[PDB]
């Protein structure tokens, strides 16, 4: 339990913790609501995928299921939706 | 449209794009499903909150509303949920 | 701790639990990865917002900050991105 | 473009849209920020998983990979994190 005076700021300290390079995620939440979220590593649905340094999507092993349309959505530091493109992945034969 | 031969890998290019520092988020999605996600800036519910470099949470100005229980949850590089604590923020009168 | 034979299925039972109408969310996770997620109530950034039964966004009290561009993205049961529109909210005066 | 007088409420209409049952998700976003979100079908990482009507998790076919610790976390209608348990899924040999 932590006390803090109104109007002024407070830092909720994380108990027995030491921020190391091993740490990938730290998620602060008040109830079900996500308050603050930190994550070092990019999100990948499965191991089949891999996001590149230039934003490109790399599907490691193609499969009939891997077809369908994909959507790229890029946002700037400001947060504006800079880009919004669609790609139709089709399997050759 | 992008043609990929089954079984082999493939990279979906971002149509006319250059990864710059002003680029915070890259979101790849196959339909509603989230496939790939990149994001520099951490997630903060509002400017009232701020995630620190040591994982700590910083609420800017207190509010009677800002009271309640918060949940810190850390995750290792491999995905293990090391640490899952709760804090009871009470405003001092 | 729970045991289950390979090849066949298993139900991970939730301890001392009783699913009632009070329950809004149930999130299953293996490590940091979100496995299964249930949520009864729609997501709203703050109390200022409210999503309608027809999908429309209702901003309760307009504010200079409430300006900027908004994006509507609708998906079908199948999961395809049915609609993807943009709206420019401007304040009158 | 949509004009709203400051202080008063406003509803952002979904351009030519009709809420049907085949509509699973409605995602409103101001920039990168998620403002409103609607979704019928629960989130499941893959068809291998299935969320039950009582909150239980059902893994279809076991796999050595499917082993490890899972985390059930329930949340009340108001947002309180009632219950946060862990289960150790071990495949029986």
């Amino acid at each position: 339990t932590v006390w803090g005076a109104l109007g002024h700021g407070i830092n909720l300290n994380i108990p027995n913790f030491q921020m190391t390079d091993d740490i990938d995620e730290v998620r602060w939440e008040r109830g079900s609501t996500l308050v603050a979220e930190f994550k070092r590593k990019p999100f990948l649905k499965s191991g089949a995928f891999e996001i590149l340094a230039n934003g490109d999507l790399k599907i490691k092993n193609l499969t009939r299921d891997d077809s369908g349309t994909y959507n790229v959505t890029v946002y700037s530091t400001n947060g504006t939706r800079i880009l919004d493109k669609a790609l139709d992945l089709r399997i050759l034969e």
